[PDB]
């Protein structure tokens, strides 16, 4: 049997959408799914993790990504999702630098790198309706997003002829996704990529690729809109259909080859008559689509399949 090992933390690794998943992978009649357990990962060496001749591993809140790359260099699987780009995707800045090695639209943006020590020496000043940031102009709405990818306190600064004041964004909370505050002036503290803002129809487009040749796009509303989450009866966020066009599917084969990761989410921004990528997440799944969950599976199975079938003397086509 060809091993197929999954390290994520338990909330990830027990979760709906991967149960769904894992569950029709191991209908693949050569695969066997093994789940490292998470006290395994937190507390045991490497060298005492299971086995595998493919490994899907990827980064949460909490997790030891160094050892997932240790255990990656110890045992030489096949990785599907690439750990050390895992690093570069917590870092705005470093997502943001590939995007446009790559030729991919995205928003025109500014990193303001402040030295805790000395915070007011960094290259910022501030007007009423503007920023200068390294010199460069943003007038007013635009969008400020912390370096780490990790923390989504995202503000969004209105121009005095709306009224002036933020939107603060962050991750959500029940019926709530952001709130206005009359706060009008930028963040002092920490580093922060500023950012123009692009307008849409008032929502986002969420893209989750598996291999760069299929992706599932969805739309939901943008949280800064007014920040009143929109739920079904089941409490899951509202969706609205979403079908790439050829420029769009492009954009996810490019993201989901450049930062290496076969499952790969990612945000797209349709204005002005084009999309531009805002955000790249990295591992996930589509929730509560069993059509997702049917492809996704298939599409991973045979994955493992062409890449290790040789080697076990296994028929493939
Ligand atoms: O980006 P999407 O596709 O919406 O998925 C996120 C997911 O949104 P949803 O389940 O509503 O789609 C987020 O779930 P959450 O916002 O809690 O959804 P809900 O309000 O239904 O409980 C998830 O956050 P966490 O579970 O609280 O850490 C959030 O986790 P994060 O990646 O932001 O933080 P992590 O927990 O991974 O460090 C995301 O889950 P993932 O992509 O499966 O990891
Ligand atoms: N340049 C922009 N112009 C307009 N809206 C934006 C822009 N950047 C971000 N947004 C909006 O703000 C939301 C959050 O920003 P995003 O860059 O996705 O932050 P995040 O913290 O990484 N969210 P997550 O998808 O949960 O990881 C997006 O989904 C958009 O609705
Ligand atoms: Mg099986
Ligand atoms: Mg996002
Ligand atoms: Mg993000």
């Amino acid at each position: 049997q060809i091993v197929v090992g999954i390290c994520s933390m338990a909330k990830k690794s027990k979760s709906k959408p991967m149960k769904e998943i894992l569950e029709r992978i191991s209908l693949f009649k050569y695969i066997t799914v093994v789940v490292f357990e998470e006290e395994v990962i937190l507390n045991e060496p490497v060298e005492n993790w299971p086995l595998c001749d493919c490994l899907i591993s990827f980064h949460s809140k909490g997790f030891p990504l160094d050892k997932a790359v240790a255990y990656a260099k110890l045992r030489n699987p096949f990785v599907i999702n690439d750990l050390n780009m895992q690093y570069l995707i917590q870092d705005r800045r470093e997502v943001y630098s590939i995007l446009q090695a790559e030729g991919i639209l995205l928003p025109r943006y500014a990193i303001l790198n402040r030295d805790p020590n000395n915070p007011k020496e960094c290259n910022l000043i501030e007007g009423e309706d503007h920023v200068e940031v390294n010199g460069e102009v943003f007038q007013k709405p635009f969008v400020e997003k912390p370096v780490s990818a990790e923390d989504h306190n995202v503000y969004i600064y209105y121009p005095t002829s709306a009224g002036g004041g933020s939107q603060r964004l962050f991750r959500k909370i029940g019926s709530r996704s952001s709130v206005y505050s009359p706060e009008s002036n930028v963040r002092k503290t920490g580093s922060y990529i500023y950012e123009e803002f692009m307008p849409t129809d008032g929502t986002d487009v969420k893209v989750y690729t598996v291999g760069p040749d299929y992706a599932h796009a969805e739309a939901r509303k943008s949280p800064a809109l007014d920040g009143k989450v929109e739920r079904d009866s089941e409490g899951k966020e509202v969706r609205y259909p979403v079908i790439l066009n050829a420029r769009e599917k492009l954009i996810a084969w490019k993201v989901c080859l450049a930062f290496k990761q076969t499952v790969c989410g990612f945000d797209l921004l349709r204005a002005n008559g084009q999309s531009y990528v805002c955000d790249v997440n990295g591992f996930s799944f589509v929730k509560n689509s069993m059509k997702y969950y049917d492809d996704c599976a298939k599409i991973l199975g045979n994955i493992v399949m062409r890449e290790l079938a040789p080697q076990f003397h296994i028929p493939w086509s």
